[PDB]
This record gives C-alpha cells, sequence and structure tokens, in this order.
C-alpha cells in the first residue's frame, strides 16, 4: 500500500465517526500552513491546543488574559464542524507562579503558621475560582469537552505532591470541576487527565480517587487517557482492563495525548528521521493496528481519540529523543549498550500516522482498514 499524500487519502475521521471523534492537538502557527489546515480539514472533527490554553498561556500574571492564540483555535473549530477539548484550566506544570505566593509576596509553600496556612488554602482555592469562571463562561457555548484537572496522582499512586495539594489539601480539585459546572452548565462534560492511566498502583489510587468524589457530588463526567505509549508498553489487555475499569463507574473515556514512540524509556532516539530503520514503522503499525481494533471495540465507552500533533514533522516527543553516542561518535540505540555522552533532546521520534512530509505511513493503512 503506497506511500502516497495524506491530504486526499481517505479520511480518518469519516472511517471512525460512529465509533468516536478523531482529534489533533495544534499549535496556532499551525493554522497558517496551507498544510496542516488542509490535513485538519481533511481528516480531523476534534482539536485541543498543544500549549496555548494552559494556565500560563491564559493568565501569566494575575488579571492578565490571554484569549487571543486560544480563540484562533476556537474560531478554525467552529468555521470546520470540529468539537473543542479545553486543555487544561489546572496543572502543577506551566503554572504561574503568582498564583502560590502570599499576601507580602512569599511562596504560600513555606508558611508554617496554622491559621496563616488556612488563609493562603483559601486565597488560593478563590484565584483557583476565577481563573476557571473567567474561561468557562467565555467559551461555555464552543467547548464541549474539558480537561478540568490533569495529573493530580502520583505514579507512587498517592496524590500528586504538587504546590496545589501542599497549600489547599484535596479541596482544590474538588473546587475545580465545581467551578467549572456551575459556570459552565450541565452541558459541557468534565474530565480527569493523565498518562500511565493502565499502570498499578497509580490506575487503582486514580480509581478510587474519582469514586470518592463523586460519591461525594463532585461533578466528574470522564477520564482522559493522554496515552503517550511505545511499541510494545502497556499492553492491550491492560489498556482494556484500564477501559473498562473507569467505564463501570459511569465514566466517559477519552483517549485525549495518543503517540506510538519509537523507542522505550528512558528513549534512545535516533539524530534524524531518515535514520529511522524502516522495520520500525512496520512494528509501530502492527501497534496501532491492534489499538484501533481494541478502541473500536470498546467503541461505545470511547466518546474521542486524539493524536498529540498533526503530523511527524512536529511532535513534543522531540524534546525527549536523547541522542546517545559512544567514544567513536557513532549512535547507540540499545538501551544497555556502552555509550559516553548525550545529547539531551536532539533526536527525532516518529509518532503519527502521517509522515514529515504529509504522505501517508504504514500505521495509516493499518487503521484505516476493516481487519
Ligand atoms: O513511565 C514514563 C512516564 O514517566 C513518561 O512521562 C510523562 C508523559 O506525560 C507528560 O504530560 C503531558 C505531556 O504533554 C503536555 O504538553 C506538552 C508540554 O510541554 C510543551 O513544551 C509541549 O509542546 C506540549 O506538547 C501535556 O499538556 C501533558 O498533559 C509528562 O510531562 C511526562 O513526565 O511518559 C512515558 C512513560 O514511559
Ligand atoms: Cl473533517
Ligand atoms: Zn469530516
Ligand atoms: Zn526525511
Ligand atoms: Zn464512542
Ligand atoms: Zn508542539
Ligand atoms: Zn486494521
Amino acid at each position: 500500500k503506497p506511500h502516497i499524500s495524506a491530504l486526499n487519502a481517505p479520511q480518518l475521521d469519516q472511517r471512525y465517526k460512529n465509533e468516536f471523534t478523531i482529534g489533533a492537538a495544534v499549535e496556532p502557527y499551525q493554522l497558517q500552513n496551507e498544510k496542516d489546515v488542509q490535513m485538519l480539514k481533511r481528516h480531523f472533527n476534534s482539536i485541543v491546543a498543544e500549549n496555548v490554553m494552559k494556565p500560563i498561556s491564559i493568565q501569566p500574571e494575575e488579571g492578565k488574559f490571554n484569549f487571543e492564540q486560544a480563540d484562533r483555535i476556537v474560531k478554525f473549530a467552529k468555521a470546520n464542524g470540529m468539537d473543542i477539548r479545553f486543555h487544561t484550566l489546572v496543572w502543577h506544570s506551566q503554572v504561574p507562579q503568582w498564583f502560590f505566593l502570599d499576601k507580602e509576596g512569599k511562596p504560600m509553600v513555606n508558611e508554617t503558621d496554622p491559621v496563616k496556612r488556612e488563609q493562603n488554602k483559601q486565597l488560593l482555592l478563590k484565584r483557583l475560582e476565577t481563573h476557571i469562571k473567567t474561561i468557562v463562561e467565555r467559551y461555555k457555548d464552543d467547548i464541549k469537552y474539558w480537561d478540568v484537572v490533569n495529573q493530580v496522582v502520583g505514579d507512587d499512586g498517592k496524590l500528586r505532591n504538587s504546590p496545589w495539594y501542599q497549600i489547599a489539601g484535596i479541596d482544590y480539585i474538588k473546587v475545580a470541576f465545581q467551578a467549572a459546572r456551575k459556570y459552565g452548565g450541565d452541558n459541557i462534560k468534565l474530565y480527569m487527565n493523565d498518562y500511565n492511566t493502565e499502570v498499578e498502583p497509580k490506575r487503582t489510587a486514580l480509581y478510587n480517587l474519582v469514586k470518592q468524589l463523586k460519591e461525594e457530588g463532585v461533578p466528574i463526567d470522564g477520564i482522559g487517557h493522554q496515552s503517550h505509549i511505545q511499541i510494545g508498553w502497556p499492553s492491550e489487555a491492560e489498556i482494556e482492563k484500564t477501559i473498562n475499569m473507569f467505564a463501570a463507574l459511569g465514566l466517559d473515556n477519552q483517549i485525549t495525548e495518543l503517540d506510538v514512540s519509537m523507542y522505550g524509556w528512558p528513549p534512545r532516539a535516533y539524530p534524524t528521521y531518515d535514520a529511522i530503520p524502516k522495520q520500525k514503522f512496520l512494528d509501530q503499525a502492527a501497534r496501532y493496528d491492534r489499538l484501533f481494533k481494541l478502541y473500536e471495540k470498546l467503541s461505545d465507552k470511547i466518546s474521542n481519540v486524539t493524536f498529540w500533533g498533526i503530523a511527524d514533522n512536529h511532535t513534543w516527543l522531540d524534546s525527549r529523543a536523547d541522542v546517545y553516542y559512544d567514544a567513536n561518535g557513532n549512535v547507540v540505540v540499545d538501551p544497555n549498550a556502552p555509550y559516553a555522552k548525550v545529547e539531551k533532546g536532539k533526536g527525532k521520534d516518529a509518532p503519527f500516522v502521517f509522515g514529515p512530509d504529509y504522505k501517508v505511513k504504514p500505521a495509516y493503512w493499518a487503521i484505516i482498514d476493516h481487519k
């Protein structure tokens, strides 16, 4: 099956339209390239901001709101009949420091006096509420799906000990969801989003957290499985089990940031796309074949599958593609093998079904067929 141009290959959203929407994460510069725009028009019916809807891009100083970049994404989505997801209202990263400073400009995490801690909790929760209110009041009629909180459970199975948590305890999660519902109404859908949702003890910790909150009347409609995964790991059986476990609680599932790295963890990457050997693309394509067969089987539990980019010329995975060089200056990709130095983030990953020159990959054929 040929490496033809994606711009006029059979539409990916159309193959899957009774199953689930098919989305892409974007940057605003992509809305001004002809190729990106035509790929979004051709192949996708859902969109998400890769960066410009994060807390620090929206409210970088208290009272200063930048919606110019977000607005452009919203406008392109509406003009082209796409669903929109909001990524994301609360995170422990790409968050502005001003949130966690007390009245005299000192870090709140440092405060020892207990009545002064409770004042900070309330102040931070008030700020959290205002940030959410302003965003939801603006977008509630345009944006149907919302990452309310991101990564709030650590990998050790305990609540992640972010400043949000150190300062305000578990109430920050509750206030985030309650605030989105109050200002957005009943028709927006509210998600908790995380990675390694398939992995113990995080999976069960995630599960117990959401069940508890739902029991307490905290509004949560679903789980966002980021799905930054590899060719082998995690297995499909464990994905399937994960999806089913959350669906048992009456939660929707979205696959919110799908990419299939060519590498392991910590990754040892090739320095260029051209160096990646052909067999890696065939392996990837069988992984995607199994993957999307599983998504289809569970289509009644999954409303959306979104890829964390458009085509292989641009992916955040390249920021993790460390290249390992042995003493002779040759590239080392075997995980236990000798090496002398590493150039962090200088290599090239290849995670999507569309290549860097916008032609279809074997993984595409594997997910467009009905075999
Ligand atoms: O077991 C391994 C994990 O440790 C490992 O780590 C995490 C993967 O998920 C990440 O969170 C996602 C990452 O993408 C964010 O957007 C990017 C943030 O920075 C920008 O510069 C870039 O353009 C964005 O695309 C997204 O918002 C966020 O929700 C997390 O940070 C990693 O530690 O994954 C692999 C496992 O094997
Ligand atoms: Cl479309
Ligand atoms: Zn369409
Ligand atoms: Zn090339
Ligand atoms: Zn569905
Ligand atoms: Zn990017
Ligand atoms: Zn297939």
